C-alpha cells in the first residue's frame, strides 16, 4: 500500500524507471496540442475571409444607400431637418432601384418570402408612429396613446413611395428593409457560396429630440449555391482526427482520475482502521485536460456542422475552440513543473495565488464604491462615465496608467459650468489614482515577493 | 470593569458567544448597503435619460442655428470676416423664424417674461460695444471709455433685424437669446415633462484678435406639464425606506459611540485613581457609518425634492448620494477585517499609510516646484502647459506613463523656433520622469513591502 | 573648539535652545518662498494674455491669407500644381489689399523701413531661384549655378504683381512679407500696448519634389502706444521687494558659508597639529539657496526691463524665474529633514542616489546603442524614427508603456513591402521593451528597497 | 602554469602592472566605437534626404493622379460605383498626359523598355479578368474558369483609352503603369542623381465586394546622371579607415581567443595528469567584439557599393551597420565591469538573467494560449484582433498599460449585437490584464530583487 501510493505520486521519469511503461499520455498530449492548434488556425483563417467579405459589402452598402455618407461618420450620422430626412429616404430607395446600373458588385433582388415584404415586393419602406399623438408644448398639454401603428409602402424591383408623408410629431421611426443576393467569388481555395444580405436602414426618432440618427445594418445568410462549377474532404478528416485524439485523451485521463480516487478511498479506509486532505489524490492537471477535451469535441462537432452550412452559431463554436486551445497551452506548464528551476517559479505563483485573490476581494469593494460614485456624479458631464461598465473600464485603464490625461482634459471644459463638480472630479481622480498606484499595486508586489522568499528559503 | 472592557472589544462572534444578543447592526448594515446601492442605481438610470434628452436637443440646435456647423468643430468654430459674421447672425435668426416648418422636433415659442426680451418678443439680438471707442493703430493712439453699451433688437416669432450694423472696431460681443418649449416624449415609463430650453448664441470679440469664436449654449428648465394624459408612488416609498434605514443605523451607531465614550471616561478615571491613548475607544467604522447615514439622508431629501420638480440642484444631490455609496462600500472592509487572512492585508495597508502620507508631502513640494517651472517656461509654447491645473494633470499623467510621446512631439515642433527652450524642455521632461519613475514610485513600493514584512514577521 | 563645532552642526531648535538667537534665516526663507511664488504667478498670468493675443491674431491671419486653409491642416498644407500656387499667391496679395474692408480686426499698414520693402511699399512678393538652372531629366543632364537670385515685386497698400512669372524649374522659394499694426485692446487691467506683426508667408520648393509646402509665420514687436487714454506701480514695487528679500537671503547664506569654511580650516589645522572629508562643513542647502537668490535677482532685473518694453528676451527670463522657483520649493525639503519620520524617507533617497546614477550610466550605453540601431534601420519606414531625438523620445515613452500599440501598428503596414525589416522591427521592439520592463526598472526598485532596508535597520 | 593562468585572468590595470604592456586593445576599441558611430551617423543623415525625396514625390503623385484624394485617406480611398471607377481611371490618364503643363516638379517621360509597355508607349492601362466568368446570383449559379486574362491599352506621352469597357462582373483588377524621370536637385552637398520613379496605380477588385480600393505605389531606381555639372573622396577614405580599424580589432581579438583556448587545453591536460567548466576560458566580450567587427566590415563593403550606385540593398546594409553599432555600445559595459560599484549592478543583472529567461518561457506558453483564444473569438468583432501578430501586439501593449480603454471601447459597441461575445471579452481582458499586472510583473521584480540581495550579501 505504501509502495503503490509512492508510485502514484512519482514523476514521469520516476514512473518510467520504476515500471518501464512507455509514457503514452505525454506523447498523446503533445500531439493533442499540435492538432488542436492547427485546427484553430485553419478555422480562424477561414473565418477571416468571410468576415472581410461581409464587412466590405456592408461598407459598400453604406456608401451606396446613405446620402452624404463618409467613412468614420457612423456614430454621428443623423438628419436634422424634414427635407434632410425626406432626401435621405428617397435617395436610399432610388439607389435600390438603380443598383444594377451603378453598383460595382453583382447583386440579385429578392422578392416576397415573409414580412415585412408582400409577395411581389423587394423593398419595404415602413413608418411607425403613435396611435394617438396630440402634442401641444405651447399649452404644456399632450394626449398620447402609446400604441405603435405601422404603415409600410411596398416597392418592387425594376413612384408611389415618392408620396410618403411622415407624421413628424408622433413619428417613432422609419425603416427600409430589403434583401440582396450575391456570390462570394473571392473564396477561390474553396467553392464560392451564396450570400443573402438582409439590409435594414433605420431613421430613429425614439428620443424625440430633433436629431434623428441614421444607421445601416446587415445580416448575412450563407448557403451553398445550387449549381457551382469551378473549372478544375481533408478538413473533415482533420476534424475527425481531432475528435479521436481528444476522445482517447479523455479516456486515459478519466482512467487516471478513477484510479486516483480508488487509491484515495483505500488510503482513507486504512487510516481509519489505524485511527481537504483527500484532494491531494486529485490531479488538477487531468481535470483541466478532461475539460479541454470536452470543449474541443463539442466545438469540433459544431465546426463540422457550420462548415456544412447546417449551422450558423459561429460565436459559441469559436468560444469553445478558443477556450480549449487556451487550456491546452496553459496545461503545457505541467511539463515545466518537472524541472526544478522552473518549478521554483511556478510554485511561487501557486503559493502567492490565495493571498492575491483575497486582496482582490478587498480591492473589489473599494473599486465598486468608486465606480458607483463616479457614475452618479460624473456621468452627466463625462462621456467615459455614462454607464457602469464604461466607468469600470475607465477606472481600470487609469489604474494601469492609460488614457489619464484625456480623462482630466474632458473635465477641464467644465471649470466654469460647475466649479463644484470640477473640484469633486479633481479630488475623485487624484485620490483614486494615488491610492491604487502607491498602495494597491505595491501590495500585490509585496505578496509576490514574500511568496518568492518563502519558496527560496524554506 | 475588566470584564466589561474586554467585552467592549470583542468581535461580533465573540460578543454573540458571550451574551447571545442577535447582531442587529450587522444585518442592518447589509440591508443599508443593498437599499442605498439600489436607490443610487435607480436615480442614475433616471438622470441618464434627462441628460441624453438635453444633449440631443442641444446638438440639434447647433446643427439648426450655426451656419456651416459640423460635429467635432465646437472648439475651433469661429468667424474671420465681417460678411462671415453677418451671415452667421442672419442665418441664426432666419432659422429661428423658420423652425416650425423645418425642424424635426416640436417646439413652441416663448414670448416676453423678463430681460433681455420685451413683452411681445421671442428673440433678442443684442450687440455690446464700448461707450467711446476711438482706435487708430496708424498713429498708435486710442481713446476708450470702457463702459459697455448694449443695443438690442427684438424679433417676434412668425425684417428690422436685417438692418443690423455692427460697430466692429469697438464691438465687445453679439448675443442671440431665445426660448423654446418642448415635451420630453421619450420619458414613456414616466409621464412626459415639459422642458423650456433657453438658447444663447455668443459671437465673442473680447480678445479683439480678428477671430470671433461662435458658441451655442442651453439651459433647460424642467417642469410638470399642465394637462398630461397617457392612455393607461413606489419611488417615494423606496426613498422613505432608505431614510428610515439610515436613521435607524444612525441611532444604533450613535448609541454605540456614546457607550464607548462612557467606558473611556470610566477607564480614565479608574487609572487616575490607580495612578491619543483615549482614541482607542473610538470606533472609526462607526464614525464612517454615521457620516454615510447623514449624507444619505440629506441626499434622499434633496432627491425627493428634485423628483417633484421642486428643486434643480442635481450636482449637490448626486455628490451626496455618490459619496455615501462609496463610504458604505468602503465600510464593507470592516467585515473582512474579522477573518485573519484578510486582516493581514488590511493591517498592512493601515500600518503603511502614515509613511505613505509623509512621503506624499515630500513628493508634493518637489511636484509643485516642477509645476511652477513648467507653467512659466513651457506655457507659451505647449498647449498642455497653459494653466497650472493643466500642467499638474500633464505631469501626473507622465508619472503614470500616459501621453508621454505626444508631450515630447509637441515640443519637437520648436527645435528651430527656440533652441534654448527646446533643450530646456528636454532636460525638464527627462529629469522629471526619470526621478519619479526610478526613485519615487520605487520608494512607495519599498514602504508597502516593509509594512508587509512587519505584519508577517512581528 | 569641540563646543563650537558641535554648535555649528546643531538643528535650528537645538541652536535656539543653546544660544537663544531668534532664527532669522528660516523666516526669511519662508517669506522668500511666498514672494517668489507670487511673483512667478503674476508674471505667468500676464504672459498668458500676450501669448493668447499673438496666437489668435496668427490664426486669423492664416484664415485670411491662405487660400483654402482649415484648422489642423498646418503640417500638410501644400500646393501641387502651377495654378494652385499662382492662386494661393494672388489670393494672399488680394486679401492684403482688401484687409480693411473684410477683416474683423483693426489693422494699420506699415510702409518702407528697410528690406525687403522699398520706401513706399507695404508688401514684398519675392521669388528666389538659381542663377543658372538648366535641368533636362530626359537626357539625365543638368547645368546649375547654385547662386540664388532674388527678384521681388513691391506692392503699396490701397496690378503689377498679377504679372508674376515663376521660374518653376529653378525656383527655390517664394515669400510674401508685410507688417500690420494693431492695438491690444483686451489688455483692459493694463494699458493697451501697440503690436506690429511681421507676417511671412513661405511657399517652399527647396526639396524640388513636386510638392510645395505653404506656411504663415508671425513675429510680434510690442511697444508702448504714443497716446494712450483710458477713461479713469505696485508691480515694480513688488519686484523691488523680491530683489531685496533675495539679496538679504544671499548675504546671510554667504556669511554662513564663510563661517563654515573658517571652522573647517580651524578643524583641519588642529587635526594636523594632533596628527572629501572637508565637504562635511559645506551646507549644500545654502549653496542651493544662494543659487536660487542669484537666479531670482537676474530674472527680476530682466522682468523689470521686459515689462517696460525695453527688452524682449522672454525665454531667458522665464527660464531663470522658473528654475529659481523650482529650487526654492525643492529647498523646502530641508525643513522636513528636521523631523525624524520624514528624515527616514529623505535619507533613503539620498543613500540610494549614487547607485541609481551609476545604473543610469549603465542603462545609458545600452539605450544609446538601441537608439542608433533604430534610427538607422527603422527611420526610412517609421515616422517616429526619423531623427535621433525623436527615436529617443519614442524609446523612452515605450519604457514607460506609452504609445506602444501605435508604434507596432505603423510597422504592421510593411509586412509585405519588406518582410526582413518587419521581422527585425518585431525583434527590436520586443527585446527592448522586455529588457527594460522586466530587468532595468526592477533593478531600480531593488536599489531603492535595499537603501530603505539599510536606513530602517542600521 | 599557475602564474600564467593567474595573469590570463587579471584586469587591464593588473596586467599593466604585471607586465607593463601598453593596452592596445582598449584604445583600439574606443577608437572603433567613435569611428563606427560617426560612420553610422553620416550614413543615416545621407539616407534621410533620399527617403524624404522619394516620399515627397509619392505624395505629389497621389495628389496629381488620384481623383479626389486628400491626406490621411490612404487606407479608406476606394470607388463604389461604375462611374466613380471610370472617372478615377480617366482622370489618372489625363493627368499623366497633362503633367508637363500642370506639375510643380520637372518630369521626363519614359517609353518602352519591357513589359507591360510596348516599344513606343509610356503608359500601360491594363485590365485583368476571368477567362470565363458567368455569375448569376438570382439562380445561385456560376460557371468560372479562374484563369486570368490581361487586356491592356498603350498610351504614348504627348483617345483610344477613352473607349475602355470594363468587365465588371468578372473583373479582377485594373492597373496603370508608367515611369517618370527626375533629377534630385536638393542633394546640393552631393552631386544630384537621377531618379526613375515607376508608378503603379491599382484598382483592386479581388474581394468582389462592391468596394474597389485604389492605391498608388512607387519604386525608385537611382543612378548617376550622365552629364552632371555643378558650378564649383573623404567618405570612401572614412569607410576604408573603418574597415581597417575593424580588421585590426578582429585580428587582436582572434589572437586573444586562440591564446585562451590554448591555455584551456593546457590546464585540462595538466588536471587530467593530476586527476561547461572549460567555457571559463572563453572571453564572451571578445566574441561580441569579433561579431561586431564582422558585421561592420560586411556593412561597410555594402555601403561602399551602395554609395557608388552599384547596389540598392539598403535594408540589409542598414541592419548590419545598426546591429554592429548596438553591439559596440553594449560592449562598452565591459569597461564599467572593472569598477566595483558598477560591477555590483552588472553582476546582479547577470545572475538574474537565467531565471528571468525561464520565467519568460513559462509566460510564453500562457501568452500564446491567450493570443490564440483572442484571435479566434474577438477577431470577427475587433480591429485589433484580426491577425495573430496584431493580437500579440495588442496584448503586449495591454501588459504595459497602453491602449487599454480604446480596446475596451471597441468592444463596448457590441453589447447589443452579441451579449455572449461582449461578456466573454470582458472576462478575457480583465483576467489577462489582472494576471499579468498583479502576478507576472511582480515575479520579475522579485527575481531581480533576490538577485540583488544575493550579490549584496554573499
Ligand atoms: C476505459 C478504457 C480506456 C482505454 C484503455 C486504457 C488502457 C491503458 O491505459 O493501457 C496503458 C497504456 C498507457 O496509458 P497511460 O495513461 O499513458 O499510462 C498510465 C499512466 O502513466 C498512469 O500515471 P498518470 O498518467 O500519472 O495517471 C500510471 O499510473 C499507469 O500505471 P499503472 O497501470 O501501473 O497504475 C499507466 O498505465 O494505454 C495506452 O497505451 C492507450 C492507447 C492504446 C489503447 C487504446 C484503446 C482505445
Ligand atoms: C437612542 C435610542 C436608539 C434605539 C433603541 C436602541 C435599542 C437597542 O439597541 O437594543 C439592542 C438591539 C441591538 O442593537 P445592536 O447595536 O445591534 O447591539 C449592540 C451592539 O452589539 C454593541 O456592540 P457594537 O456594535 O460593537 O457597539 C453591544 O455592545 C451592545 O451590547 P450591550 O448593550 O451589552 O453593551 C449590543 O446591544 O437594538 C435593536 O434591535 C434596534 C432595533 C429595534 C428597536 C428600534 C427602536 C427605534
Ligand atoms: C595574428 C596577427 C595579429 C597581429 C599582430 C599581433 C601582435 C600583438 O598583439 O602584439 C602585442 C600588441 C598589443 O596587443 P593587445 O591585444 O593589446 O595586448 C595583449 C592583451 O593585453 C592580452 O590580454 P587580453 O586582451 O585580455 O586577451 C594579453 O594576454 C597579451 O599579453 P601576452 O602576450 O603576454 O599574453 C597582450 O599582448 O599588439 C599591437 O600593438 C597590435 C598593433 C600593432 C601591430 C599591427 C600588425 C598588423
Ligand atoms: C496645481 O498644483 C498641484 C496640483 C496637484 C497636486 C499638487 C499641486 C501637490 C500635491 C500633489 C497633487 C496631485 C496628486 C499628487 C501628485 C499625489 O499623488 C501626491 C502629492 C499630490
Ligand atoms: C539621443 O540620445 C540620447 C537621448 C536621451 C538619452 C540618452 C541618449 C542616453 C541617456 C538617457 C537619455 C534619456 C533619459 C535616460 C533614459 C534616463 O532615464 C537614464 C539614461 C538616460
Ligand atoms: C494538482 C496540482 C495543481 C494543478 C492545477 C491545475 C493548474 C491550472
Ligand atoms: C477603528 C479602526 C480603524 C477604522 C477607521 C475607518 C477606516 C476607513
Ligand atoms: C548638506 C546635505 C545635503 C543637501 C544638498 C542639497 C539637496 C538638494
Ligand atoms: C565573459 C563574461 C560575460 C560577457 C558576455 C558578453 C555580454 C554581452
Amino acid at each position: 500500500l505504501r509502495r503503490r501510493l509512492k508510485y502514484f505520486f512519482m514523476s514521469p521519469c520516476d514512473k518510467f524507471r520504476a515500471k518501464g511503461r512507455k509514457p503514452c499520455k505525454l506523447m498523446l498530449q503533445v500531439v493533442k496540442i499540435l492538432v488542436v492548434t492547427v485546427q484553430l488556425i485553419l478555422f480562424g483563417l477561414s473565418n477571416q475571409l468571410a468576415v472581410t467579405f461581409r464587412e466590405e459589402n456592408t461598407i459598400a452598402f453604406r456608401h451606396l444607400f446613405l446620402l452624404g455618407y463618409s467613412d468614420g461618420a457612423d456614430d454621428t450620422f443623423a438628419a436634422y431637418t424634414r427635407e434632410q430626412l425626406y432626401q435621405a429616404i428617397f435617395h436610399a430607395v432610388d439607389q435600390y432601384l438603380a443598383l444594377p446600373d451603378v453598383s460595382l458588385g453583382r447583386y440579385a433582388y429578392v422578392r416576397g418570402g415573409g414580412d415585412p415584404w408582400t409577395n411581389g415586393s423587394g423593398l419595404a419602406l415602413c413608418q411607425r408612429y403613435y396611435h394617438r399623438g396630440h402634442v401641444d408644448p405651447a399649452n404644456d398639454t399632450f394626449d398620447i396613446d402609446p400604441m405603435v401603428v405601422t404603415d409600410c409602402i411596398q416597392v418592387d424591383p425594376p413612384s408611389s413611395y415618392k408620396n410618403l408623408t411622415l407624421k413628424f410629431h408622433k413619428l417613432v421611426n422609419v425603416t427600409i428593409h430589403f434583401r440582396l443576393k450575391t456570390i462570394n467569388l473571392q473564396s477561390l481555395n474553396e467553392i464560392p457560396d451564396c450570400y443573402t444580405f438582409s439590409v435594414l436602414i433605420t431613421f430613429d426618432n425614439k428620443a424625440h429630440s430633433g436629431r434623428i440618427p441614421i444607421s445601416l445594418e446587415t445580416q448575412a445568410h450563407i448557403q451553398e449555391c445550387k449549381h457551382p462549377s469551378v473549372f478544375q474532404s481533408f478538413r473533415l478528416l482533420f476534424d475527425v482526427v481531432v475528435i479521436l485524439t481528444c476522445s482517447l485523451s479523455f479516456l486515459l485521463c478519466a482512467r487516471s482520475l478513477l484510479r486516483g480516487f480508488l487509491l484515495q478511498n483505500e488510503f482513507v479506509g486504512f487510516m481509519w482502521r489505524q485511527r481537504w486532505e483527500r484532494l491531494e489524490f486529485v490531479n488538477g492537471w487531468y481535470i483541466l485536460l478532461v475539460t479541454s477535451d470536452v470543449l474541443t469535441i463539442s466545438g469540433t462537432i459544431m465546426k463540422i456542422g457550420i462548415e456544412a452550412k447546417n449551422l450558423a452559431s459561429y460565436d459559441v463554436c469559436s468560444i469553445l475552440l478558443g477556450t480549449s486551445t487556451l487550456l491546452v497551452w496553459v496545461g503545457v506548464i505541467r511539463y515545466l513543473t518537472f524541472f526544478h528551476n522552473y518549478n521554483i517559479l511556478i510554485a511561487t505563483l501557486r503559493v502567492a495565488l490565495p493571498s492575491v485573490m483575497r486582496f482582490c476581494c478587498c480591492v473589489a469593494v473599494i473599486y465598486l464604491g468608486y465606480c458607483f460614485c463616479g457614475w452618479i456624479v460624473l456621468g452627466p458631464y463625462h462621456v467615459k462615465f455614462r454607464s457602469l461598465s464604461m466607468v469600470s473600464e475607465c477606472l481600470f485603464s487609469l489604474i494601469n496608467g492609460d488614457d489619464m490625461f484625456v480623462t482630466f482634459a474632458a473635465m477641464q471644459a467644465q471649470q466654469g459650468r460647475s466649479s463644484l463638480v470640477w473640484l469633486f472630479s479633481q479630488l475623485y481622480l487624484y485620490s483614486f489614482i494615488s491610492l491604487f498606484i502607491y498602495m494597491v499595486l505595491s501590495l500585490f508586489i509585496a505578496l509576490i515577493t514574500g511568496a518568492y522568499d518563502t519558496i527560496k528559503h524554506p
